[PDB]
């Protein structure tokens, strides 16, 4: 079977508190499965399945996949569902959707992920009461999204030790850092994200804003500003805020078919689906993954490191982002060429698809014919996707 | 490609803050992955990934599929991770197991799901803050498991909409009440739940509680006592606390393979994987998704609905079980034979896989060939999958 | 046994989540403490108790007056207590001070009240534990400030009443709030509030900052953006945010002794306290309290209406002040000369002893000799007391 | 002057969430204000002011202590507040009704104290927002009654500070837990608690329960099971859960007027209030503040220890008690004779009018002629009251 990428969209990614503070993930996911269907001249009524990643749902009601679906006016009759493979998420789900197809199941798949990251709450667990002192109301951001479960240390802890390992210092970091601002600063401005980027109107009280640029990233972003962070986790450390991605609210979604299906319906697809996997590893060093799930992708295509025209490696952290690129010895000036998430940002469970997005509008734009995009994931695993042009 | 289930196994169905009321679904998942994993003589080096469903996951830490495989010691190179489809969860769970599978993405999958209805914390969105006056504190377990996302009320009015478009008395759904709770105490004092039950011991500081039998289940339960009642939904209704599911804990899960590595390893298969299927319906009258997707199911397998052996259909209300039962015709005295989950209890993203657990040893111990389990789904879907021995 | 009042101190009145956003009321209590101190030249070891209302003590730990007491360098040999009348708890605190040394219990009170209205949390009792559904979480600030415990509703709903029994016009209500702001932008600009203010330094962290003026008084205030607000507690109602006080942090006080012990210590005094009273009324019209109240202290120094100088009258709404102004027939030129609380603010547990404090340095100011400050309190009270100057 | 008790009341001491888990503080209030009202054969209509000690009042509404008095069918016309000196206020508002007598402000008031530490809310002041991590639900009843304000730990520690002090072995603290648990059990079985207990009604949904009896005294209560204890506070220390008193709800009141009024009213008061004192000493060694009061009491009496026919002082802690007894010399056997709060229960607000009850009726019953009542404060402070038999 021959799968498709027909289309695909995201929305601008939203600083923590920032356009979309106040935004539910499925009314974000809902602009983009809009989205992904009028730019494939697909009807909403087509649609069999709708695929979402998202990592923190709580508060948001009943399957929130299922809101963003029916708010987009996908049918009764079709289905859609959540699934959390953390920040591989977005890209994860692409992958199952593929599956759907591949299997027979279902014919029109959409797929990515939703992320409202400010939007998550505080909770606490409090049935059987708490009879005597005091209790915390924990952060489900941090918590569910941002903490390793096994060592209780956030993610940037594991960067600190992948930063160890590889022995990545301070200056290289920060440099890396500073390259993702300007990348994405030069991209922006040259209007390299308008295709992707379908806009977003923020209803309000006193005026609707509509929503298309990516806010996080940081224009004119110097060296010397990053140098002067603080270490954000070990107070003899590298990583800090400025060398780490962000917390970040967006939506990122592809439209799935057979190729043989987007020949019918005289679509030119953005992408052939040629291989995916996952891969675990030492949750400890959890920004490693992409290592082995973009090994065993690209043994799954029956491609070389060096066929690749281009690629998306997400930056969690630019210690990991630094090692990946290490390890895989891919020439740098193919990777991330438009910025990465320290400078676009990291809305979780979209991730991977705004990842997917990006790299399937740039090789469209440059003629790429192989590319594959990449995720390092908390509690120790990667995920990799090969997409070729046709 | 022919997946086989392996093996399988659940926990105990606990009682809301009962036996499990300190328990996290993903201690309860990690019990229930080591037994199948026991119970088909496969290792745990040996598993390629782990699927749980898990609707209620605030406030367990990253991705509690990852935490209840790692927990049951299978390697940090393998993955894992969680799927929201609601009360369809569990079985989609397995279906998506398959899939894996059948696109030789993987050799092994331990697949179900977990919930700990219990431990579902109470929410609200602070981040902005609140200036002055009262907020809500939101219970996530009613707010995102039980209400649907689009009419704002409870899954019980679902059930009083088909109880109304069906004509459905309340002496109708009592007597199906009832008749669940004896048929589930029957096949609880004969022993016909110890194959499929694993034990779970609860850890406590004053002493270890081993917790193996389903503690949800009335022994003795009148026709009286159902028609005492006050409806519990609407006042001139007819939906009951009796005649409805109750707030559970559990975990259960399968273990999926290719039918050819089945024999090489000599398992002899609990079932092959005929058919699966998932639809939606109308969000107001969710609990009719059952109808669509095992007709689906039936027809991708090639069987009539006459063909059927054994059947386990999902009572999330007697409601609602009881016009899934009108409209598919199948012979009642072969569905859920010993009991359902108004007796048993339902445990939303464990209870495709409990169901499934149910059926698969039910068709084994008195040789059904073929076999059926659907379950209904908020939101308006239903899911299907078709079991033939082998 | 005649006592007197040699000294008093207030801080200067914050906004609600101003000045003070952040300051524990006790740390506003102690600076009082310690200017009381050293204004009438006495050593904090021969204070004897420290008695201070409080309305809102939640969180701050165990007896904040003692709090304020040991802070402010009052040894650990004195002691101190809160208490509580609402919105009188600062004027009555003095009667009570007055009264431990008319009964040879004590040489040196000092008396007053501090309010932190910012720092009040919420709160909900959770030791029962929440079983299943949504809770509120409480605004102590409102449940135990401004809500009455038998009707259930705000105080300026005890003001809608008021206003309908008087037969207030919204008109006339505007008119009483912008000429108490007007009166209070004129005090402030002429210099008025410096004697009764000592200054608080609220330590930041980047930068230490010095309150010492009135942060709720709007300068330049008309009967326009007056007569443009929505009644903010009935809908065809008359009181609006701008005709009633505000919520408020700070403290005041008075430092006690007896006449004789005065003169010992070459201590020129602020006022002699000639008589005090309290008394209930109707809880529906609260702010009729003042009415009764004030003809009893009146009655019981053996005075007349006519006999007055100066008086302070809590304005904590305009229909319950203009109320007050109305029935006991007082001429309103001496009637907050330097504004009212509607300008001010209205920290309660701090209030009575706030209007003591302006009572006190304006008659020193002008040759007054004879002072009465008056206040409404929520469940139908009032409180008074009358002052001659030396 | 010369004021009397005329008569005095108190309900049970209730166990932590006991029998008044979820009954308000003024509700125990209103039944013990309707009692001293009833047994005196004063009519509520005569009351001019109810003054109630209460520590943690947060949730309960606006002033509690007029919520107490007007359901208690106290007149609107009459007033009402609460005060707090920790564990002294229940003794503390009887001294404060004393004087509103003596000077001339009132002739009749109830005065006591009542809390409800079971109904004590969690709390968190919430104004800003949080905007990132977890944060604290404080424990009001642990943060505002519990633990030193100035040394952050709990009172139990100072109370291993003072057995520190006076070298109070493990085993003398235990040996006086278990005389005061036995001496309770005494008095309970022989009915010496009937004529000062004023039954409670909890209304509830399935059955009214009368609670009449002391639910914390622990029956057949022996030295070996005391020793078997573990240290709460120190863990190479000595104060236990068996010799400290425990966390309980009760309210307790005395209704006060001038001894020339009873008689003319044909009422034989229960004691002539002769004299009260409160002094201050290091928190530290809080516990040692009943040492000064009672000294500084009898000074004030004309008193000799020795003259002393019957005494309460309070057991906060074994430790505190055993050193108070030491120092004083009076004997030990008319020392809590009916046992004391290590047995019978530690409400704090409440406290103080609870051992003034117990030490009345004992007085009257027994025909003691002078009396002593005293308690230890936190925050480092005494309280004292002396009281002839007329
Ligand atoms: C690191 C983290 C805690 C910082 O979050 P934050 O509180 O919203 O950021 P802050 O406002 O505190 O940042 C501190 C400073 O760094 C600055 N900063 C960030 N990037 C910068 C840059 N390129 N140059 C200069 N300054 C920068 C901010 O402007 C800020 O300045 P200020 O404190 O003087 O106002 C948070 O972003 C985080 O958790 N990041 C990791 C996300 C993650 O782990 N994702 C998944 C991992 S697999
Ligand atoms: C119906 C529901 C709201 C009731 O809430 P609940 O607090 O758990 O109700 P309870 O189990 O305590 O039952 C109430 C009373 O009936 C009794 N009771 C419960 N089940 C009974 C039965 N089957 N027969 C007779 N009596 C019963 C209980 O003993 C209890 O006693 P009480 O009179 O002292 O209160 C809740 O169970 C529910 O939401 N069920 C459906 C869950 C659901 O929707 N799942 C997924 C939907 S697709």
């Amino acid at each position: 079977p021959s799968i498709v990428i027909a289309s695909a969209a995201r929305t601008a990614v939203g600083s923590f508190n920032g356009a979309f503070a106040n935004t539910p993930a499925h009314e974000l996911g809902a602009t983009v499965i809009s989205a992904v269907l009028e730019r494939a001249g697909v009807a909403a009524g087509e649609v069999n399945e709708v695929i979402l990643g998202q990592v923190l749902p709580a508060g948001e009601g009943q399957n929130p996949a299922r809101q963003a679906a029916m708010k987009a006016g996908v049918p009764q009759e079709a289905t859609a569902w959540g699934m959390n493979q953390l920040c591989g998420s977005g890209l994860r789900a692409v992958a199952l959707g593929m599956q759907q197809i591949a299997t027979g199941d279902a014919s029109i798949i959409v797929a990515g992920g939703m992320e409202s990251m400010s939007m998550a709450p505080h909770c606490a667990h409090l049935r059987g009461g708490v009879k005597m002192g005091d209790f915390k109301m924990i952060d489900t951001m941090i918590k569910d999204g941002l903490t390793d479960a096994f060592y209780g240390y956030h993610m940037g802890t594991t960067a600190e030790n992948v930063a160890k390992q590889w022995q990545l210092s301070r200056d290289e970091q920060d440099a890396f850092a500073v390259a993702s601002q300007n990348k994405a600063e030069a991209a922006q401005k040259d209007g390299r994200f308008k295709d992707e980027i379908v806009p977003f109107i923020v209803k309000g009280r006193k005026g609707d804003i509509t929503v298309d640029a990516d806010e996080y990233i940081r224009h004119g972003a110097t060296l010397d500003s990053m140098a002067k962070l603080r270490p954000a986790f070990d107070k003899e450390g590298t990583v800090t805020a400025g060398n780490a991605s962000g917390l970040n609210d967006g939506a990122a979604a592809a439209l799935l078919m057979s190729e043989a299906e987007a020949s019918r319906r005289g679509i030119q697809p953005l992408g052939r689906i040629v291989s995916w996997a996952t891969v675990g590893v030492d949750p400890k060093v959890m920004g490693t993954g992409p290592i082995p799930a973009s090994r065993k992708a690209l043994e799954r295509a029956g491609w070389k490191i060096g066929d690749l025209d281009l690629v998306e490696a997400n930056e969690a952290f630019a210690a990991q982002a630094c090692a990946v690129n290490k390890d895989l010895g891919w020439d740098p000036s193919i990777v991330n060429v438009n910025g990465g998430a320290i400078a676009i940002g990291h809305p979780i469970g979209a991730s991977g698809a705004r990842i997917l997005n990006t790299l399937l509008f740039e090789m469209k734009r440059r003629g790429a014919r192989k590319g594959l995009a990449t995720l390092c994931i908390g509690g120790g695993m990667g995920v990799a996707m090969c997409i070729e042009s046709l």
